[PDB]
């Protein structure tokens, strides 16, 4: 398996989304959000909820385990690994195509942020910001699409809507919400079984 940086992603963002219009940016959305279906389906967290925000980016909040926030080689934090080596792996190419992300952890007391911007580079390392109870845990992920690869950024309520209501009708017993800033529309999944 040969490892990437994040400029492979952004000279050829369509071999990782399928295209650079309306469809690629929403690939965007379903890759974050996939990862935190991925952790509710596994047993940790009950709700995600998505939010659209006033600025144009895009926050997904789980309240499954949080991402983990030990390091890898050399000081690099485990999470920095994560958002910035293409397995060629969401979360990378995400970061890959976003003039900024923002991921916050929240686990064992702490609250935890890294900060990157254009095309994924690290401005800041995995930093504590904060103190939560010990009992707090999950990821929070933000993110801005970066406008220089994409025809439109524009996020569409109703289709992220039907992918998420999808998404809590094959998970079950997890609410999935959506928040549009912009308009201030707002609904909720929760499907029983
Ligand atoms: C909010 C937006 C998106 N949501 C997420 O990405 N949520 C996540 N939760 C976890 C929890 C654990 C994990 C596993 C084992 C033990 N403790 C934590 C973990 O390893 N991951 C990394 C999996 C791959 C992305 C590396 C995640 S990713």
């Amino acid at each position: 398996q040969v490892l990437e940086g994040l400029d492979a992603v952004r000279k050829r963002p369509g071999m990782y989304i399928g295209s650079t219009d309306g469809a690629g940016l929403h690939h965007l959305v379903w890759e974050i959000v996939d990862n935190a279906v991925d952790e509710a389906l596994s047993g940790f967290g009950d709700r995600i909820d998505v939010t659209i925000n006033k600025d144009g980016s895009l926050t997904v909040q789980d309240h499954g385990r949080g991402m983990p926030t030990g390091m890898h080689a050399m000081g690099i934090p485990t999470v920095e690994v994560i958002f910035t080596i293409l397995h060629a792996v969401g979360s990378s190419v995400v970061n890959a195509l976003s003039s900024w992300l923002e991921v916050e952890i929240t686990r064992d007391g702490a609250v935890y942020k890294q900060r990157f911007e254009n095309g994924g580079k690290p401005v800041t390392t995995l930093k504590k910001i904060g103190t939560a109870l010990k009992s707090k845990t999950g990821t929070k992920v933000t993110f801005m699409p970066d406008a220089t690869i994409f025809s439109t950024t524009d996020f569409k309520y109703n289709t992220i809507s039907e992918r998420l209501n999808e998404s809590a009708f094959l998970l079950k017993n997890v609410t999935l919400s959506l928040t549009d800033k912009r308009t201030d529309e707002a609904i909720e999944f929760h499907y029983e079984n």
